[PDB]
């Protein structure tokens, strides 16, 4: 009999996720029950897996498909047929998934590099100009650097989060709107009056979100610019299987799924990596002596970008330990049987990212520990072990965007200031749908080297 956690009569275990912390909450059950546990709620079910050796299984794309969890489906009202809330079948994934795929490569981040620089050096430039009494709000800066960066290389739209305190509109509707998918998750009796206006809220959200990523993609279809960012490659992109286009509106979803993927879901990385880096100096220091080694230019070229092997180890590990996408979810394609004991009938799975990520069979008995050093050979890592960005076809489609856009900052931030953990930061996981060390603040000294 599978493991399950404990029980609210006929909420089953649904009040497990009526927490602050729902996904360290759900390690916790893991740590104590095991590698996999059965997590029941009202008309839901669904197995919290959190060993390599069964997400290995679960991650056998044969076997088992992407699974939209609750919180994609809720997410899904606003991110639509985007390419995070589509299921594999539906049209528009594979359409997307393959107009996308090289606006999204590897190769494709040479195009982008440039306007990552200029959001890298803003950021930069913010901390070069704190007085000295000040400190930097790290989450809130990263996501100021992500959500800038994705805006100008989605769609050539200055967020300038640099520039204010308060957020974007449409941020604020997105933000919104992810809170409330995700208290959605926690709602008996969605349509009580209680959570009324929350819906109407809700819908307002949506209705901004569209509105102005629609307009983002009319304008930009009425100038006829031809900019070199996602928005363009999808108003010109052509899937070679159908031969079609995105739509407008598919666009608008994709658009709105990148601006929830690079907000607090890219920033969490760039968060947690320095959050580790102040808390291992010897783990800043030679990823600070790389980035001074290899950064040698007053802004960061792409190829020195990708020589940051240690910076990218450090990402890795920031991964590993608090993985800013920290679940997937997944569905027997057929009646299979994991692991050689757990029957599953066609039709759910959670693989529980962190948990995978603290697999002591894989990592050795020291998962906890920050130790970039763990990446410093990529063929160490067995397949299935490390899995920030998810699995197979329907892995994230924005590793390499993230990824280059984190190197590239940390890089800057490693090479342009030395930290300092002045509050001796307690780490305090906030948890929305990803994972941000809360109120996690530095000092940045400044090397006073020029950009
Ligand atoms: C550190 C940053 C990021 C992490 C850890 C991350 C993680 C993930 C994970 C785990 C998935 C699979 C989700 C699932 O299976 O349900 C995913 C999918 C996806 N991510 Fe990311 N992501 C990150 C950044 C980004 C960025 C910056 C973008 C785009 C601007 C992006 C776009 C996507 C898309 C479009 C998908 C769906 C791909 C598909 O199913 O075809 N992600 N991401
Ligand atoms: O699974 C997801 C959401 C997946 C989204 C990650 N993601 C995908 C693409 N980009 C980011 N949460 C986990 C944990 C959880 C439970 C209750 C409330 C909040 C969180 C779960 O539902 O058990
Ligand atoms: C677009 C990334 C995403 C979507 C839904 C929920 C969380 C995160």
């Amino acid at each position: 009999e599978m493991p399950q956690p404990k029980t609210f009569g006929e909420l089953k275990n649904l009040p497990l996720l009526n927490t602050d912390k729902p996904v360290q909450a759900l390690m916790k059950i893991a740590d104590e029950l095991g590698e996999i546990f059965k997590f029941e709620a009202p008309g839901r079910v669904t197995r919290y897996l959190s060993s390599q050796r069964l997400i290995k299984e679960a991650c056998d794309e044969s076997r088992f498909d992407k699974n939209l969890s609750q919180a994609l489906k809720f997410v899904r009202d606003f991110a639509g047929d985007g390419l995070v809330t589509s299921w594999t079948h539906e049209k528009n994934w594979k359409k997307a998934h393959n107009i996308l795929l090289p606006s999204f490569s590897q190769q494709a981040m040479k195009g982008y590099h440039a306007m990552m620089v200029d959001i890298a050096v803003q950021l930069v430039q913010k901390w070069e100009r704190l007085n000295a009494d000040e400190h930097i709000e790290v989450p809130e800066d990263m996501t100021r650097l992500t959500l800038d960066t994705i805006g100008l290389c989605g769609f050539n739209y200055r967020f300038n989060s640099f520039y204010r305190d308060q957020p974007h509109p449409f941020i604020t509707s997105m933000v919104r709107a992810l809170d409330e998918a995700m208290n959605k998750l926690q709602r008996a009796n969605p349509d009580d009056p209680a959570y009324d206006e929350n819906k109407r809220q809700f819908q307002e959200d949506i209705k901004v979100m569209n509105d102005l990523v629609d307009k983002i993609i009319a304008d930009r279809k009425a100038s006829g610019e031809q900019s070199d960012d996602l928005l363009t490659h999808m108003l010109n992109g052509k899937d070679p299987e159908t031969g079609e286009p995105l739509d407008d509106e598919n666009i608008r979803y994709q658009i709105i799924t990148f601006l929830i993927a690079g907000h607090e879901i890219t920033s969490g990385l760039l968060s947690f990596a320095l959050y580790f880096l102040v808390k291992n100096p010897h783990v800043l220091q030679k990823a600070a002596e790389e980035a001074a080694r290899v950064l040698v230019d007053p802004v960061p070229s792409y190829k020195q970008v990708k020589q940051l092997k240690y910076v990218g180890m450090v990402l890795n590990e920031a991964l590993r330990l608090w993985p800013t996408a920290p679940a997937f979810s997944l569905y027997a394609k057929e009646d299979t049987v994991l692991g050689g004991e757990y029957p599953l009938e066609k039709g759910e799975l959670m693989v529980l990212i962190p948990q995978l990520h603290r697999d002591k069979t894989i990592w050795g008995d020291d998962v906890e520990e920050f130790r970039p050093e763990r990446f410093e050979n990529p063929s160490a890592i067995p397949q299935h072990a490390f899995k920030p960005f998810g699995n197979g076809q329907r892995a994230c489609i924005g590793q390499q965007f993230a990824l280059h856009e984190a190197t590239l900052v940390l890089g800057m931030m490693l090479k342009h200031f030395d930290f300092e953990d002045h509050t001796n930061y307690e780490l305090d996981i906030k948890e929305t749908l990803t994972l941000k060390p809360e109120g996690f603040v530095v000092k940045a000294k400044s090397k006073k080297i020029p950009l």
